[PDB]
């Protein structure tokens, strides 16, 4: 016992000059899969989106009407569910789990977690997933769910707050015969509980015609066929085409048309004949009380969010845990990429001394140390456009929100950037010997940590500007490598033309560069040049140990100085005066990568308000 | 009028312990598209992969027949072809070059290419893809053929020499249900002129039931059906599970087998059947001149190899040619990536002065620049697998040698080297002011072609080594950072660890760095330290201009030698005795380079030797 909902729509022209859409009329009650037929370019993708409201308003001139209220975009995201042509679902989660986190994201907060746990294991059922309710998803490289029941927890994800109303953009596109009968047939089980579903389909099979209670057949828009499939055979012989038997007839029916559009012909011959045959068939409570109606049988389970910040936030960090505790060979290689780097640049860099080459090799250090902090950030940038993938679905239903997307994922990769920082830093504090003691390591670890999270962060922003993982992974290592030109360590500040004194201030490796520096070359006590260290890799001098202090008596003659065999005429602030590494402190350089880090993360947030109106 | 052949493999056992065959019979005449049914993981996989004799030689025990000469592996050379299961197809070609190219592969030498072309365009009347015949493939992005006439130039590829026996892995995986049965019509097609076809399938529809005249159903091995599809309504009954009407009968005969397993039960149940069932349905020339006179009629079209070493290095020289000229955007992004860091280091390294920080800044601008080298050319990693997983089709059927495909795409890279070198060159070298006139030009064109080869093959060579293109361009950029490492720019060669000093002489950066240090620091003219230059960015000896004289005349108290105010203390042969660059010249520095190209295309064949025995 159903309540009956009709959605009629019946003229449609969707202008974008290039027509889209002209005057498609339908009619589909409860309990059909009214099916939308066409070509690889017909524009069968763009009816759908205007039964969905999901194009412009006013763009569409014609009304889209329910059993009553006119059906305008404020019971669309109730009562509707548009099903895109994907699977984009995250694979190291089990089918339990990934309707569990749908249901926890847009079932309202009013439910509890039994309710919403018996709304999963009802939909379980509902779609015939039982046998894999705790079988992952999986990747190409997972051994998960097949890939036609990776397409019914697709839908699954989409019904869990029960439409009365359901969209799907191709739900058998990829799969084989016998699967994408059983989604068109668990879709029939959808509705008969008192859903409207209307699909897109390109060859349907001849099991999967006496599900389908309508047909829509498009040419350009321009509807040539609309009606029952059981008509399907008396409507091509009358326009001249008669079909034989033992044949699918769409089948037929749509390689005649792909054929039929021509050079000096065309479809007008057809389009003018669907018309002519819709004619001559017709001689054979209000909306917000029919929507509380099947409420009461229970037919629609679900404010803009269902969820305060603080909800969906602890939930986006629960899947992005579970998803990496369940792929943990993810920081299995940013993990021994910075081990690696760290023994490598330990061993080459193995306790510097306190000669003038010995300082250019801290500054080689630190330049390559630096830098490791960024290189191995962009390694995520495969698994920042997977889930800002699978965010875009999301962001459609009003899942969660883009504020607790961009939180709970500056939140989840801490503790990894955590441990990646203390890895890096007990390698190469105490094995390169650097300065600071234990109050310098602290420092050392804050500012490999900050740049753990400058460079997270610059990434996660150059991921919802980039389409692709190669084009997005060759533009970051290429931009990274002008930070790194720009830091100061192969070209100074004071030294780097006018033309370009701004990418030096915007680059993100300068100011952890800079600010290990002043944490290595910032003490009083330690020296490098100890008066006799003038004449050793000079020009001239080159003597044993003797005529050296005449050399540095002789220096008194002209200032006046009494310059003695060690008199520490070089300390590290003299270093930092040297490289132009005197603007900015420590602990204000350290704000700026902590600073920088905050700017590219208000920055995706502001590219994923720009990406939502696309 | 075809030559009968008769393919009958009468007990079949291969044991990986674990049995992966057991005991499966068979019977295959010419004209039958003989299917073998399964699971995913049952092992259908290794039937044909035994029936083409693809698995290790006294581990197959038994005998695969066809009508005479017991079929070794000399006859599943000439008269076979195994289709592997996917579609790998250079993206950028037509259905006309993709079939003419494995034509000139394939076919012998001796026949002419009209009759080369004859063959194609009698193939694309067979496969049914006369309308997409100059439609190019596509991948993904680039708009070609579709998914199920993307098979049938798969499937065209493995016979352009015509066999009379042909094997598919899966030639309907992937596709609909309407184009699945496009695909077994043409196999149909095929085997009715001659062929015996062998393919395995998971799900068959209806409509490829009356194409299919045998069938065989494994579990685990354990060949539990084995006959006709008539057969199959009147197999089950018996057995104690009668199927019934208005349903598939190979979807009710696969889905009661993965019940059927169980724990406690097991389908040995099942296995023991099969052979009762085929004892009750029996109460019902050589082939070397058979062969001959398929040939006759015309059914073998098709040494080794059928084109020597330098005819097929010039067709695989043209489809790399042809695969990049309408591909340009690949050559678009690795050539405005050293442009634009052509134009970054030339504007900010602008006309260098003789400063000893000026030197510095020489050794900074040398150290960036020859690595972009290396790290432009490991954007190609994409477009190396994608090659060499093709190249693992084409190497089952000889279409070319090892030799031919490592020699020619070493060939086809180069001219765009050679353009992405003088790009480089003529950005950097007048704007820098590097040293040297044109003959330091010229040797500055060859250091960085040197170095885009070296580098080329460098990434060549790991993408015999890396699966994947995200590990693998994760390890290069590590590597290739490493490289410069030790190139001698961050700490010098003398200052390098002796427990290091191997990966120094095995930096790939360190021979091109080497080799302009000395192109721009061998000149007895240029001077970088004129005497006034020791006390400028001393500790001391800030004077104006006077009585900095009376302390270089202090210098010959000690030393004899009469220091001027202009002296030329420092040359560019002290700065390679600073750095260390001393061991080779610039010539020999530019040798290792190319021999470490050549290094890295040797290793490259040998890495595809090795897996050729995977
Ligand atoms: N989201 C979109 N934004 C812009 N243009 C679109 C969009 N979707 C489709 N189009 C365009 O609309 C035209 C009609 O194609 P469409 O009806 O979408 O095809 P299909 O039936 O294959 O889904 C195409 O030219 C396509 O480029
Ligand atoms: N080329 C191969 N090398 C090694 N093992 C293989 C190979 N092909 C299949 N196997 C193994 O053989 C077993 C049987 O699977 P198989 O018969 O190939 O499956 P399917 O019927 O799905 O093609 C599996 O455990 C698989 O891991
Ligand atoms: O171009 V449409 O594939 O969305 O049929
Ligand atoms: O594991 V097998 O897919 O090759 O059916």
């Amino acid at each position: 016992r159903p309540v009956p909902f009709v959605l009629s729509f019946n003229n449609l022209t969707y202008n974008v000059t290039k027509t889209l859409l002209d005057n498609i009329s339908g009619e589909t009650r409860d309990g059909e899969i009214l099916a939308v037929l066409g070509a690889s370019g017909s524009g069968k993708s763009t009816l759908i989106d205007a039964l969905a409201n999901r194009i412009a308003k006013g763009s569409l001139k014609g009304t889209v009407t329910l059993n009553g209220e006119a059906l305008q975009s404020r019971m669309l995201k109730v009562i509707s569910a548009y099903v895109m042509q994907d699977d984009l679902l995250f694979p190291m989660l089990t089918v339990e789990e990934t309707l569990m986190f749908a249901a926890e994201f847009r079932l309202p907060r009013s439910l509890p977690k039994s309710k919403k746990k018996l709304r999963v294991q009802a939909l379980i059922d509902q779609l015939g997933i039982r046998n894999a309710a705790k079988t992952i998803i999986g990747d190409e490289g997972h051994r998960g769910i097949s890939g036609g029941e990776r397409r019914r927890v697709s839908i699954g994800i989409d019904i869990i707050h029960d439409p009365i109303v359901l969209f799907l953009d191709e739900p058998t596109s990829g799969l084989d015969s016998t699967s994408a009968f059983m989604v068109v047939k668990v879709l029939k089980r959808i509705a008969e509980s008192g859903s409207i579903i209307i699909m897109s389909i390109h060859q349907p099979s001849h099991r999967v015609l006496s599900l389908l209670d309508r047909l829509i057949f498009l040419s350009r828009g321009h509807t040539v066929f609309s009606g029952s499939p059981a008509s399907l055979p008396s409507f091509f012989a009358g326009f001249g085409n008669p079909i034989p038997e033992n044949e699918n007839q769409t089948e037929f029916a749509l390689d005649l048309i792909r054929e039929l559009e021509g050079s000096a012909g065309g479809t007008r011959g057809l389009v003018e004949f669907n018309k002519k045959w819709q004619e001559m068939k017709k001689q054979s409570l209000t909306l917000k009380e029919a929507i509380s109606a099947s409420i009461s049988r229970g037919k629609l389970v679900s404010p803009a969010f269902a969820n305060p910040f603080w909800i969906e936030i602890k939930t986006l960090t629960r899947r992005s845990i579970l998803n990496s505790r369940r792929q943990p060979e993810l920081l299995g290689m940013r993990l021994a990429t910075v081990i690696v780097t760290g023994f490598i640049l330990a061993t080459v860099f193995w306790r510097l001394d306190n000669s003038p080459k010995g300082v250019q090799e801290r500054l080689g250090f630190f330049a390559f140390a630096m830098s490791t902090m960024f290189y191995t950030c962009a390694d995520a940038l495969p698994v920042f456009l997977q889930e800002r993938y699978i965010f875009m679905r999301e962001t459609a239903y009003n899942a969660y929100r883009r504020s607790s997307y961009v939180l709970s994922h500056a939140i989840v990769t801490f503790p990894s950037l955590i441990f990646l920082s203390l890895a890096f830093a007990v390698t190469t504090f105490w094995a390169v010997g650097l300065e600071g003691g234990l109050m310098g390591f602290l420092f050392y670890c804050l500012i490999i940590l900050a740049s753990f999270w400058s460079g997270s962060s610059f990434v996660t922003f150059l991921s919802g500007v980039v389409p692709h993982v190669m084009l997005g992974y060759t533009i970051v290592v290429a931009i990274l490598a002008y930070f790194l030109l720009f830091s100061g360590f192969f070209i100074n500040r004071d030294r780097i033309p006018q033309y370009w004194i701004w990418f030096h201030y915007l680059s993100l490796v300068k100011y952890p560069y800079e600010a290990v520096l002043q944490n290595e070359f910032s003490d009083p006590t330690e020296c490098f040049v100890r008066g006799v260290q003038l004449f050793d890799n000079s020009p001239l001098g080159e003597l044993t140990y003797g005529m050296k202090l005449r050399l540095l008596d002789s220096v008194s003659r002209s200032i006046g100085m009494r310059i003695s065999s060690s008199t520490c005429l070089t300390t590290g602030a003299d270093v930092l005066k040297q490289q132009g590494v005197t603007q900015l402190s420590k602990w204000n350089c350290l704000l700026i990568t902590v600073g920088f880090g905050f700017l590219f993360r208000i920055l995706f947030y502001l590219c994923l308000l720009l990406g939502s109106k696309n």
